């Protein structure tokens, strides 16, 4: 009756998923696979806090997930591992017959992207792209407004991961602490272990899903529309080196590393039905958090400046606002057009509840498994978004040359229907 | 002692320059060249209003400017003609030995751009790019902050001409009126006569200077830095056709024209010293006016949302704001770092005065002529900005292919010094 879920990687993000599942009565958390004992310990404390019994632990090295996947009891797994581990963990899960919730990132290679889709089609095991910003309360209100016809026909959108990650990319290596040092790699903690290395060896749109995801759902990408091609420009890198010097002096070994990842990487994308999308990757500079959303059509325009609250944006609807030629605050619009799903289940996610947009993402994951239904953000969408990373790197290496984005759906995009948040439950 | 100025084209923008000159005691307005008697009449009324004597009128057809340029008394001319007339009027002026103030736009061809620079170098007659948004009060305050070191090292900027021009591109053809009809071409009035045709036959960044200009001055383009290459993406065109139908029904002949100009055209530009610039052209859709500025460096970030007032933006300075991670209103920063030029001469441009940013632009023009000094925004800058248009069209025709931007300075950019608003007078 209830879904048996396990976790490959219970680091800081894995722990969030553990909490979401631990708060449900329709799920049993069977097992964890993580080589770090400290991370496993906090995950076990989340279970104990929610009155659920401990999980079986597979903590013997990097390959112990293989032994966890042999458990026939497990229905589905969450994959919350480092970027370089996503493909190996995800395809091994589908081959073992486990439904997969895959954390966001970009692909290491374009080949990974195709292999996700091909393994999933052959095994018949579906995968969900765990993009939580698609469930953000303001974004869902805008989706509702778009579908009501309030924006008219969309022509353009922007978004991007613009979040100061300097204190996450560098720390002391002390368990549980960020922003308290200048170390990265083998001796660092959490994301500083693995993420910062990508900034050293690569230059591209390393994290596209948070900005492209919402636009995907609004412009029907892979569901009547698709992404055609892209071009990426990268600025110089200055922010990470400056951070290391300001926090840990010029004497530190890490003040000597030349970072390849430009501070701002912008990406233009053409869509089949004529829309354009501009993404921005911005994680090594001082700034407030703001994903920089813009949704623009023939009858409506929305721009945000915050982290998703009702009043943290501007909106203009010509025909509804008497051709005033002035921005309105987004506030009364986000509240009035709050998505039905949020209006119904608010108190499971906020106030008396917990998780926010993450509650709703993981709720859709579990409800689709219980109902035996296709995910609204599926393996084809994962592959598409993931492919933006390798193709952007090739664009930058070619001084901005245009790269065709593959059609991972093989013509299926033409007739596929948008099923993202089309009801008030999941 | 005083500068003798004449005007090729006294349409709506020419009239503004006429008023600026008519209010000065160090200028004599000698002559007008315009084939439209209605436009000449309002310009003559501006002189009469300011107690200055009438101008000699050259109104016999399109070529009568040639006869005006034979007047040896004329020191300088303002060129405020349609885009397709800029090159012919500008080079004929320099060849006749007249200093030129050239209105903004883009080039019709890349060849025009080179011919401006080559004619100017051969004749020895300088040309000023009349970019007024460079003198906008908030932009000048940000320039001041950048030069004070408050943004640290710049890595990225955005801007764009984002201004709803539907009521300017279509009118009834009645003299003096806009937004009152759906006609364009030979029977329309003012910009509807000529500008709208470009939307029908072309697709690109048709108007780059308002957004790139401010960034030019802040990133030292052509003055220690330069623009290397670009790539342009264009969305579908939907806004102009929809406007025609909503205002004048489907029965109108103009509801039948397929517009080539996409509603949103975005352009990525690489700079020599590592910065990137993204421009946006957005003139055929509903929206409030906002040029969408972003200035981003290692210690500061600014974004605006209005038409240039002090409180119509957000700003973040990590080290000055106690690492708060929250936007501040731009207001107290724009007021505290108001450019010296504005603080000194405020009452000549606003309040008791007139013109705003246009006062300051035309003041720099006249003061450079009186002092026999090089313009801060010169023929090389005109050519550079102008070249963004033809190269964007070629990029769009090549599905976003990267285009090299020529070096119109021939290596002079390396050692040239930024002289834009480096004093409190001009
Ligand atoms: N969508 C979101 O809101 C969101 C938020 C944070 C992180 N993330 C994503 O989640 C993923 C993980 O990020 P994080 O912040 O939790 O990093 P983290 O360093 O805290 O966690 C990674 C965990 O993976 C474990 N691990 C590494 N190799 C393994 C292996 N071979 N087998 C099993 N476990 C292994 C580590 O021991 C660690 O516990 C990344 O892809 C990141 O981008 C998404
Ligand atoms: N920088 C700014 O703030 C700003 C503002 C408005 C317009 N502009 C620019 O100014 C220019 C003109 O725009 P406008 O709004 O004044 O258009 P307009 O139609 O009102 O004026 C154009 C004038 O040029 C005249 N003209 C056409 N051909 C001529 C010729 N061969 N010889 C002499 N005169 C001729 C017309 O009769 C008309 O009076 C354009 O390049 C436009 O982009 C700049
Ligand atoms: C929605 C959101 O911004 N998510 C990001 C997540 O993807 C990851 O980058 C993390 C690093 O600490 O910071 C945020 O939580
Ligand atoms: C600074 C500013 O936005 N200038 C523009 C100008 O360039 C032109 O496009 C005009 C059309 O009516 O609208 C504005 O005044």
């Amino acid at each position: 009756k209830k879904v048996r879920i396990a976790f490959i990687a219970v680091g800081l993000r894995g722990q969030t998923h553990v909490e979401n599942m631990a708060r449900r009565d329709d799920v049993e958390i069977v097992a964890f696979a993580d080589p770090d004992p400290y991370m496993v310990g906090r995950a076990q404390e989340i279970l104990k806090k929610n009155g659920k019994k401990p999980a079986k632990v597979f903590g013997n090295g990097n390959d112990d997930y293989k032994n966890m996947l042999k458990d026939k009891n497990i229905d589905a797994v969450f994959v919350s591992s480092p970027w370089e581990w996503h493909h190996e963990h995800g395809v091994a899960a589908m081959k073992a017959g486990k439904i997969v919730g895959m954390e966001v990132s970009g692909a290491i290679t374009l080949e990974e992207c195709w292999d996700y889709v091909k393994v999933s089609e052959q095994t018949g095991v579906p995968l969900m792209a765990l993009e939580n910003v698609c469930y953000r309360r303001d974004v869902m209100a805008i989706l509702n407004m778009v579908r009501k016809g309030m924006f008219g026909e969309l022509v353009h959108g922007t978004g991007g991961y613009q979040h100061d990650l300097r204190p996450v990319l560098f720390n002391s290596g002390i368990n549980g602490k960020n922003g308290d040092g200048v170390e990265f790699g083998e001796k660092a903690f959490s994301e500083a272990k693995w993420r910062t290395n990508h900034y050293k060896n690569r230059n591209g749109e390393l994290y596209p899903t948070h900005g492209v995801g919402p636009l995907h759902t609004m412009m029907d990408i892979n569901r009547g529309n698709r992404l055609l091609r892209l071009s990426s420009f990268a600025s110089k890198a200055r922010g990470l080196h400056k951070y290391i010097v300001d926090k840990g002096g010029e004497s530190h070994p890490n003040a000597k590393v030349e970072w390849k990842q430009g501070d701002i990487v912008t990406t233009q994308i053409q869509c089949h039905n004529g829309e354009t999308i501009v993404l921005t990757h911005d994680t090594s500079l001082q700034r407030p958090y703001n994903l920089g959303f813009k949704v623009q059509g023939t009858e409506g325009l929305w721009e945000d400046f915050g982290w998703g609250e009702a009043a943290q944006g501007f909106i203009y609807f010509e025909k509804i606002m008497n051709h005033s030629h002035r921005w309105d605050s987004s506030e009364k619009w986000i509240k009035e057009y709050d998505h039905p799903m949020w209006k119904k289940h608010e108190q499971k996610a906020v106030g008396a509840g917990h998780g926010g947009m993450d509650y709703f993402l993981d709720n859709t994951f579990v409800e689709c498994i219980k109902r035996n239904e296709a995910f609204p953000l599926d393996v084809y969408d994962l592959a598409t978004w993931y492919s933006i990373t390798p193709l952007s790197e090739k664009s930058i290496a070619e001084n901005g040359a245009v790269q065709e984005i593959p059609d991972f759906t093989n013509g299926k995009w033409k007739n596929a229907k948008n099923t993202f948040a089309i009801n008030d439950d999941y």
